[PDB]
């Protein structure tokens, strides 16, 4: 997985994710205006395999954050793509500076499925974790861009067994069995990259979930 | 504050916070792009006024929700001027203390006591905080960190359009709870650990 060369950043120009714009807006008597895009809700799902007492997470590479590493070990290198086409990266860091631990996620694309669908198919493709919407269990709902971004995540749990649990051996993105002992100390680790999912799930199932349990 | 007219969506060219970019990579031998956007790091606050027993968090319009909801409610709106007609009050959110990271140099305490300054009216000392944790924000569009710290406060400190929110400690664990008040993770997180972590160890 934790291969990438070649690394080139060029101008973005249509896309389907990205689509800016821009809010023009009295406030308070006063016309102002605001930059920012038309971007995708998102749900989240932990897995608590009761099985193992592990917690199942996805690490993967991120471009964005790969690029965000890159930007701060050698800031300009995001410089305005000003070219025939893309830049190369010059000073071009490890595939391990854009992988992530994250929980279980997916856009909010598909018309009509209800969030919890999404979260069982994002379950089993990402996981391999058969999963159905009355197992899952809103855990909370709120904003994520805020400031360039009005989208909305929300976030599910659900327990599993290795039973739900099966794939074969014939790998885009990693599972993370966190066995619970660990779990806090590992969420507390400033070396691991993690979003604050990642850290508000573990903190969220230990203090909620996991003492009413064997 | 809650008092908007006039929504209309709008194309943009150029924008100091925009600049999108497309990263092309060759992972694991497949060639591939993706489309991201240079953004800036950021920091957050929590205060907790020990002299009132409640937390200290910053409720204000953000044009970014206010647009999301109107495309949750009325869907295509957003298809590429336009009049939602939507209340004021759906684009404020309850947030933490926060700002950028741009100023070039410093330490992120003193961007934090900045903010809790600007934002909130409370004077603050880099010593006084604490880190929290730190994560990244963006992960799908942005790769952006975050860092979060806490401090504690008196009345003493707090003399000095966005509001000021005093969450009393009784009603915060129900108030982040509540999916009717739009909140960011920050919010949820920030109350959740302040509860479990430090609450128990005081009066
Ligand atoms: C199976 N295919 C699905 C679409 C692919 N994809 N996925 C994203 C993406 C993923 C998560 C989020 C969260 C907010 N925006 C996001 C964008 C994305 C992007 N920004 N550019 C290009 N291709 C992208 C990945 C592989």
């Amino acid at each position: 997985m934790e291969r990438i060369e070649g690394a080139s950043v060029g101008r973005c120009a249509a896309s389907p994710y990205l689509r800016p714009l821009t809010l023009h807006y009295r406030q308070n008597g006063a016309q102002k205006s605001w930059d920012f895009m038309k971007t995708h809700d998102s749900v989240t799902v932990l897995l608590f395999n009761s099985s193992r007492r592990s917690l199942v997470l996805v690490k993967q590479f991120r471009p964005a954050v790969y690029a965000g590493e890159v930007e701060r070990r050698f800031p300009g290198s995001l410089a305005a793509v000003d070219q025939d086409g893309p830049r190369e990266l010059q000073p071009a860091l490890p595939g391990s500076a854009g992988v992530t631990v994250e929980l279980c996620a997916g856009l909010v694309d598909q018309p009509g499925l209800s969030l919890e669908e999404v979260a069982c198919k994002e379950a089993w493709e990402e996981c391999g974790y058969h999963l159905a919407p009355s197992d899952l269990r809103r855990v909370a709902t709120y904003w994520s861009g805020v400031g360039l971004t009005g989208s909305r995540q929300t976030m599910f749990y659900t327990e599993v067994t290795d039973a739900q649990r099966s794939g074969p051996g014939g790998e885009l993105i990693e599972v993370v069995h966190l066995p619970l002992e660990g779990a806090q100390a590992f969420a507390d680790d400033p070396d691991i990259p993690k979003t604050l999912g990642v850290i508000f799930g573990v903190s969220w199932f230990l203090s909620q979930v996991a003492p009413n349990l064997d």
